[PDB]
Parts: C-alpha cells; sequence; structure tokens
C-alpha cells in the first residue's frame, strides 16, 4: 500500500448521490454529504492500514488488516461487516449488511487515487489527488 499512503483531497465526484440512494442513505444525509469535500489520510503501521477522513460532514476512520473482517460504522451510520483485501494493487473493500453488499475499489492511476463505489448496478467514481 506504499502508493496509497499520504494525504488526499477530493477533486471530483460523479454519480455519488445515486450510489448513496442505492445504498439507502436518506435525503438530508445525502444532501449534506454530497456537498462535503472530504480528505483521506492513509497510513500503514506494520500490517495495520488506517484510512482516516476529515470533512464538514463527518470525521471517520477505519483501521484494518488485509483479509481480516472487521466491524465498520460507515459515515452514513450503517453498521456493516467489512473485509478489505489487495487484488493486483487494487484495494477491494466489501461491506455486508442486512443481506446487502457494496464493493468499493481504490487504485492509483497516474497522480490520482481513484475510488469506485458500486451497488446493484450503480457506480460512483470519486477522484482524489495529493494535498
Ligand atoms: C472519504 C470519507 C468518507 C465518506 C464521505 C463521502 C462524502 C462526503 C463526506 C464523507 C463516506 C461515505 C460513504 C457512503 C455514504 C456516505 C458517506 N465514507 N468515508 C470513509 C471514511 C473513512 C474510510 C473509508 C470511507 C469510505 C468507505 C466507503 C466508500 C467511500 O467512498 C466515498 C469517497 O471515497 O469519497 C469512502
Amino acid at each position: 500500500c506504499d502508493a496509497f499512503v499520504g494525504t488526499w483531497k477530493l477533486v471530483s465526484s460523479e454519480n455519488f448521490d445515486d450510489y448513496m440512494k442505492e445504498v439507502g442513505v436518506g435525503f438530508a444525509t445525502r444532501k449534506v454529504a454530497g456537498m462535503a469535500k472530504p480528505n483521506m489520510i492513509i497510513s500503514v503501521n506494520g500490517d495495520v492500514i488506517t484510512i482516516k477522513s476529515e470533512s464538514t460532514f463527518k470525521n471517520t476512520e477505519i483501521s484494518f488488516i488485509l483479509g481480516q473482517e472487521f466491524d465498520e460504522v460507515t459515515a452514513d451510520d450503517r453498521k456493516v461487516k467489512s473485509t478489505i483485501t489487495l487484488d493486483g494493487g487494487v484495494l477491494v473493500h466489501v461491506q455486508k449488511w442486512d443481506g446487502k453488499s457494496t464493493t468499493i475499489k481504490r487504485k492509483r492511476e497516474d497522480d490520482k487515487l481513484v475510488v469506485e463505489c458500486v451497488m446493484k448496478g450503480v457506480t460512483s467514481t470519486r477522484v482524489y489527488e495529493r494535498a
């Protein structure tokens, strides 16, 4: 994950409101989150990866070891069972809750960190760059 490590800032978003609707996020949360411009602070210490984010919407953080499932409280307040793995240099993040699943992939592309969120056919792409 050496290439993921650092402080990242959101530079663009596409279809994130639709992805959120598909996830089940309610109107007001969708409006406020859609407006936010979160950063990501990604760090690695031994086998533990931490993804931290500060924004006006919410400050959240997850720490995890690849391949090992963990409890996650998402920024929209879902309690999910999550596993994050590395597949050919792509971080693959699967969230399970209420019989539902969503997969989020993060990859380095040129100088960008590209986040792709997928649920039931709806994809959002969020692009980050180094702060
Ligand atoms: C990056 C900050 C953040 C937001 C957010 C989104 C928009 C504005 C403000 C904050 C959310 C979120 C997800 C779904 C619904 C409502 C909020 N989760 N995290 C987060 C915070 C720590 C670790 C991981 C993740 C995360 C998990 C799953 C999908 C994600 O993809 C959104 C993106 O990469 O931009 C991001």
